[PDB]
């Protein structure tokens, strides 16, 4: 683990250049920056694989529209309770958000429960892994997150990682052992 503090507008604007790509025309990706984006406390090439992982399955669940399917990488600066109301029941305070959202197919209920489980994937056997979203799961916890999916049949897919704010000017949090 190599952390380090990152702009997460700099972290995305910059890798977007390399996830179209990646991409091609297999979808539409779209952005959303939200103003005045916080810094985070993380490993660069951990967060990168995580999106990526996000990104791709995004194109994967929106490939049968053919070029049409619709992927938006999304950033900002959440209030407290927005960060609750998109689905991070902790958030203490300002949170930094990254979500990776498409208009596929969404998820089926009765997968929901099971997507980051590693090993389990509805592609044929000789297609990837199935350890995509583990990974992405490990990643989160390992940058002190939280990962929520908001997705139904005809609602698409939204990936919504909420990481702390990192701020510069924050005394040394300390204690007398
Ligand atoms: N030794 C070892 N310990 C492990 C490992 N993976 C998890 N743990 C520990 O197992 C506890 C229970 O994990 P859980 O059943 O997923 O239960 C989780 C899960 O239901 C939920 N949760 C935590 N983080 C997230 C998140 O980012 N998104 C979502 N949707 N749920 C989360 O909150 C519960 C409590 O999470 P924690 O307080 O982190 O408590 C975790 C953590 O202390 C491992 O590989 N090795
Ligand atoms: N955006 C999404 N929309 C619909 N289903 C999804 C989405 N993302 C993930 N899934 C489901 O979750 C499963 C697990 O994803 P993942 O862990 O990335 O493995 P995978 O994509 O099947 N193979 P790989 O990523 O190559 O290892 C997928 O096979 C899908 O069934
Ligand atoms: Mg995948």
């Amino acid at each position: 683990v190599q952390r380090e503090v990152l702009d997460l507008g700099e972290l995305i604007s910059e890798f977007e250049v390399l996830l179209r790509r990646l991409l091609r025309e297999d979808v539409k990706l779209i952005t959303d920056y939200g103003r005045d984006l916080p810094q985070v406390r993380a490993d660069k090439s951990q967060l990168e694989t995580a999106v990526m992982n996000l990104a791709v399955n995004a194109r994967d669940a929106v490939r049968a529209a053919k070029g049409g399917g619709v992927v938006r990488i999304r950033t900002a600066r959440l209030t407290r309770d927005e960060a609750i109301q998109l689905g991070f029941p902790a958030a203490d305070g300002d949170t930094a958000f990254i979500e990776v959202s498409d208009d596929g197919p969404g998820i089926p209920p009765d997968v929901m429960g099971k997507i980051f489980d590693p090993f389990f994937t509805t592609k044929p056997v000789g297609e990837g892994t199935g350890l995509g979203l583990a990974t992405v799961y490990g990643i989160v916890k390992q940058s002190d997150g939280w990962i929520h999916v908001h997705s139904r049949p005809n609602e698409g897919a939204a990936f919504r990682i909420f990481l702390p704010v990192y701020e510069a000017p924050a005394a040394l949090e300390h204690h007398h052992h």
